[PDB]
């Protein structure tokens, strides 16, 4: 006349202790499978070397306590019982370093044969070693670890509850809109012993991720481009105009304050610096090699009224690769040679301007032809 | 004598167990109604992909060993039960990624036959996947998922307390002066299979939220019409002033630290970026061709004392689409030579100049006439 | 023999529910009374529409299950029980988003007559509308309605321990040197209904603050009086110098940096912005005509060499309202056609520079005078 | 035969309430005693008004109820009893803004004669007043004050374990390395009454803390002396050599950004400002002062073609404080005249530029007097 | 016929007190033996002077009260136990500042003699003081001080689990690939007394830390480089171009800014300043020397119409160590003596700037030996 439920759990939870391993032969360990799947990616720390994730966790293993006859309970073959009144094994990361808030779930299930099992699912705060030497596409190789923290071999044993295939081929509910993308989760089984007979069990599963690239394009290839750009277009000013130095240096703390700017949400590592550094730092010294041939340029045809006639090897080399009667006649002759003095000084400075004209096309030319180089280098290493 | 409530109490809460799900016959399952109400939007992370919201949530079920007839307790036909002293369904969200911070509700009313109501607030942290393409103006569609945990459709069945109209046209209690606009709460039930015989049940609640543009329109739409407004001021300066290009420079040197300043509050995903930054850089893009502009028309006009007379093609081209005494003789005739040579210089010069200034009123019509054309394109695209 | 309060306890707190309402007659509602005083406003966040404050809050209710006579236990009138032991009312604030972290107060007073108090102090982190139209003197109205979340009002009506105005006139321990002023918290009863048989009470306590805007003087008024004192300072270099552009675009640029660094700390809500980014670009405004009326002068007195001579409509406005002797004749008179053709181009030169000096000092005073007018209006809507 | 504490702790636990004041007369209230120790300051928010220490809290009462003869149990004098199995009084600071982490500690000292003993750290977010007028040397003055939050000073009142002299200098575990230096803790006794019949005691502890302005001097005074000496360095430029103003603007732009920048690190409350704005903004009042005395020497010196000769006083003042043949005839006048109204114009010009030469030194004299007076004047009054 | 397990619980966990210190004789105290294991440093604040690490801890101690035969009980010889049933020591760090979240072990071993096993993952908040005088190559000593919160040395005595040279040498599980560096970990006992009769047991490591300065050399060392690079490329622009005032200025501007950047990533305390503020300043004054030096020389070669000739002194040093007819008649002379002024003012301009010139080269030349010889003394340092 009972609900048959209540006298099951009057038959199982009485005289049933929370704290004794269930086991009948104490020289049996209970072996606990286990099942992982990846949800989300929260966050990934290069700074501080730690992972964020959020999976759905579940175990199931045997209670020799919790076993009855279905026939006797009117074919009743499973229940749920709240899970702080049967034994759970400490199955817990060997890489935390701190505590995830997780949902607690109250409930597990019972078979009538001693089944149980228990879902839950957990945030993990995992320590994790990044290597960022291949910033922009990475595939990072993280680790977790699921041992008992007290239990040895001969107590408590980790198995997977589905083939390994099944679980490194799931991807089933994985957030996939976010900034990084898994490819796998392989399982491994290891016996680690610290010492003789003292030999504990764990799984390791190893979440290979990988970097989206494309979240970090708009914001490095575009100001560098750009900053390119507006130099070949200020490179087409008269050297003599007294504007190119100042375009050149505003150009050059432009691209420093930009640089400086996005060296922040570039991670960096003790151990090694991004490979993209590289390519930025051979920018800017394209950007200062610029400043110097202005300034070398400038420096040529500037009317300096020391200038000295242009050598004549210079000239072949550039130039070819492109009484009171008297007294009136002599004051009428100095003025002459002033006038003489002058035009010979604006002819030696016109000179030198050509000069210096010829030099800054061909470097410009010189200049393009190595920054569509570097542009064509670039585009293929990416597109390979 | 008693107080008619304790003596309920004690018939109720006395021989009752708290772990049994509430039924005489195990092969029914226990219906759980829910409703919920959206309350407020704390906070859209469109980096992780998370959604912080708070809604009102109630719930009710039918309990089958709190029963009693009122007539024996003094026509009490309801009371308050405390929440830890009955069996709660464990309904929670697929899609959580923390635990939210929720007020505890300790008490729930019970009914004479078993209806048992809870209500309860909650604070949910969604892992919801957003969509930035259109970034002023989107319509995010997140979704909150309520099932059961752990038992399966044939325990616990999931339906809706009020009709669907009601639910979607619900907006009582809304915050509605933040950020975000509520447009409908649409729910709807699905049967989720995992595998066979073992089928869950979850009522779906898609949440349609709306931006407001306004928010970022005096952050997005004012400086960028300013410096475009600077930049037909700075039009008028003349070309051979020398400052042109300083203020070409500097006005381009500040649309950049503007867009790079801009650019963090403007979101980023790793699937696409939004269309407003084809329109920025369009806009640096006309700042880039207005500088080349310069540079093109003061390198047309600089006096380089190399300048050759202008060709006659583009003359008529531009400028109409617009003895003693014979040694006294030849030191006045050097003299003369001197300066005719200077004047001749002078004039190319001059007649240079004119083809420059003409050249620049052209290009700055045509640069107007396209910056009028971009400007009332935008404007209409806004205002469809 | 007893300690008699040890047999005070055992007399009340055995055979006592403390899931029970306490009441000998269940159609009598338990009216609970409720006093507030604010003590600190900890936050105001203008972006998610939230408020952090901190109350002392007590309550009062009437407990008949706890009554004796103090003849009978050594004239004991009063004593402290634990919280835990007895049944308290779960009245809540409605507007929460969030959970408080509170000191717990372990116990409450009893009398020998029912009456039970409960001093306890709370963290709120309340959802309230901001309206920062006016922002640096806004007038903040939000509110705290304090209501039973799941009893109606034939169970637990809410009523107020002092009398109104006690609570509107009490600032007796509010933390008076933050930002934000305390005005006066106003109480009100309201008896809410959902449906009918079903009406809830609830107290609404409006806390209405006010922010002092000496907080942002030092931040908003400097910088812009600072750049406007530099602005007329710079008017008074001569036009035709060829730095004033440079001036008038490198304080723009400043302006420019300061108002995008600035518009972080100024709030912005999605219905409307404040009242005084119209005064910041009348400002910029003011600023961008100084500048193009630099770039005028400086296109007016420019020496261009196509200069021709002034129109005498506009100089009468301005400036009125500011043989071997044959051929050595021949030589000679070329010279001097030459030297008159020099003099006559700097003669046009010279009175074009007059007239764009004398436009030029009108503009600066008319600048001024309206700057004044400005200056002058905005200190008058400051002191009314 | 037993191990002589299972006894005594059966002895004293059994038959024990923990919800009763421990008292055998209740007409006596239990005195505890109550000793602090500074250890850390962890973070003083001089915006929100909040301070973040961390102390170690003991206290002292008597247990009437836990009482025994050290000679019926084995001599035993003292042993530990759990936190929770105890009565514990509930003091608290009254200026609570949040709740502190602190460690737990589980069990308390307990001697023959009821005197109990309480060890524990504690965290206390407080709120406190902080006045920032002299920001880099300025000395808080923050109070804790321990009371009973519900009993009154009949059942609860609070002492001081040591003398107060042994409380005031007590430095011996301030973690001293800080920003802060702990100068005293001084302890006070108030009995705070609200009402009559209505009296609680409390204890006050006033934490005066002093800044150490060596943080700060790296970050405020460095920037300041390095503008004003490249100040005084670029005051040496001529003053026609068309630079000088762009070094003055380019000066003043730096200096206004870093003011700008680290107004942010510069504290700031609604009732006052630091006084270090004041010097600040006498700092920037001096450059711009050198920018107007720039612009004015720009404008005297300036060769305009309108230059009149100087006038009579002001050169005495400044300059002593610091036929054919008569056609040929006729034409060589002419020529003549050009030559002389050039010559003379560049002498007025000459006459312009030497005046300025010396109104220049004398100005850059005076400057440098009174930045130097300003100097001594700042180094005094931090030396004093 | 019992599961042997169920036995041994009933047998011990019954009749036992977790509140009494497990000791037959009260004279005797609890051994507690100790063993640390590093595994990550999470942050190091060196603003707060605080530390965050994770170790691994454990405890052993003699419980005889949990004592069996393993012969009686099916040769059991170690089971486990939950946590809250036996008796824990209140072992905890003095240094304290926080509570740090560490997963909750439920289960502790416990042998056939009393031997009680209880491992602990635990996350540390420590107030350390840190000294950064060598900020990129510190070498910091952080203490943990594990000690008896309450018991004194007769009652809890803490021991070493391992040898101190196997806790010293110990980096089996330590994350290496972080910031910091772990070098050793020394154990230390004291007796730290109080009072008299009042000395407590604790047991002091000391955590020995290395920075790796990799982790900045590309965010210190590769701005300044770039800088004083472009410096001496700058350094060779003609004096006379009026373009290096405004070239210095730029570059002392952009100098001042990366500054004021990256003084926010080095840390300060209160106490003294790392030394590279030092070599920073240097090189600053570097900068500074170098404008005064453009100063002075731009103030030389500069044209004023008013230079009079070169001294003979300093021209040696420098340029060694580098009637109608006479109306006719007269009229000649006057326009002569007009050329002759003008030609011997541009004599006089050309000799300053060739001084000018030679001054400038002598001095570039010292500046770069200068410079070479503060690189190869920082290189030295450093590879020293
Ligand atoms: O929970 C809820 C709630 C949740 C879900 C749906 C609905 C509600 C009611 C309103 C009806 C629809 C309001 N509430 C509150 C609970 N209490 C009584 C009325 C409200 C305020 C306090
Ligand atoms: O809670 C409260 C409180 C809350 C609401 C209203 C009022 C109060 C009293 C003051 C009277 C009005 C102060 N308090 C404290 C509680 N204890 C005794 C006096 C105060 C300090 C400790
Ligand atoms: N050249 C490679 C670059 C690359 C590596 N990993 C990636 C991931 C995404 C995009 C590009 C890459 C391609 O393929
Ligand atoms: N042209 C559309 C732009 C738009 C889409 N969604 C919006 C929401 C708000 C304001 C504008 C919009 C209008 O209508
Ligand atoms: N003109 C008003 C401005 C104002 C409104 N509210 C304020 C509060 C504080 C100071 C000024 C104000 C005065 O009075
Ligand atoms: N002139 C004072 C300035 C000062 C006040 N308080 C201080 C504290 C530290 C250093 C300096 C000060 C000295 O003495
Ligand atoms: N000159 C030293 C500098 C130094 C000290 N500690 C370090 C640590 C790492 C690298 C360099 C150092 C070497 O050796």
């Amino acid at each position: 006349t009972q609900p048959a439920l209540l006298r099951l759990s009057d038959h199982l939870l009485a005289n049933y202790k929370k704290g004794v391993r269930p086991v009948r032969d104490w020289r049996k360990p209970t072996t606990v499978s286990i099942d992982v799947i990846m949800y989300a990616i929260l966050n990934v720390d290069e700074k501080n070397q730690v992972l964020t994730t959020y999976i759905w966790y579940r175990q199931y293993w045997t209670d020799e306590f919790l076993q009855w006859t279905p026939e006797d309970f009117d074919n009743v073959t499973k229940l749920s019982i709240p899970t702080d009144s049967i034994w759970v094994p400490d199955i817990l990361i060997n890489e935390f370093v701190d505590v995830g808030k997780s949902p607690n779930i109250p409930y597990v299930y019972v078979h009538h044969r001693g089944e149980v099992q228990n879902y839950k699912p957990l945030q993990l705060v995992t320590a994790c070693s990044l290597d960022i030497y291949n910033f922009p596409f990475d595939v990072q190789n993280c680790s977790l670890t699921f041992t008992s923290w007290l239990h040895t071999i001969q107590d408590i044993n980790i198995t997977l509850w589905r083939s390994p295939e099944e679980v490194r081929s799931d991807k089933s509910i994985f957030i996939n809109q976010g900034e990084w993308e898994l490819l796998e989760v392989f399982p491994q089984f290891k016996e680690f012993s610290i010492d003789i007979s003292n030999s504990y069990a764990e799984m390791k599963f190893y979440v290979i991720i990988r970097r989206r690239p494309l979240f970090y394009a708009v914001s490095l290839l575009l100001p560098s481009i750009f900053l390119m750009v507006v130099d070949i277009v200020g490179f087409c000013l008269p050297p003599d105009s007294g504007e190119r130095v100042s375009f050149k240096i505003t150009l050059l703390l432009g691209y420093s304050v930009f640089l400086i700017i996005v060296s922040d949400t570039l991670p960096a590592t003790a151990i090694g610096t991004p490979l993209i550094g590289v390519y930025f730092v051979v920018c800017m010294a394209l950007l200062v090699i610029s400043l110097a041939e202005t300034i070398f340029i400038v420096r040529l045809v500037h009317k300096q009224d020391l200038q000295r006639p242009v050598p004549d090897w210079l000239r072949h080399l550039v130039l070819d690769r492109i009484l009171a009667v008297r007294g009136l006649l002599q004051e009428l002759s100095s003025i002459r040679h002033f006038l003489e003095k002058r035009d010979e000084m604006r002819e030696v400075a016109r000179d030198w301007l050509r000069v210096g004209y010829v030099l800054d096309r061909l470097l410009f030319r010189i200049y393009l032809l190595a920054v569509l180089a570097y542009s064509i280098t670039l585009v293929t290493l990416w597109s390979i």
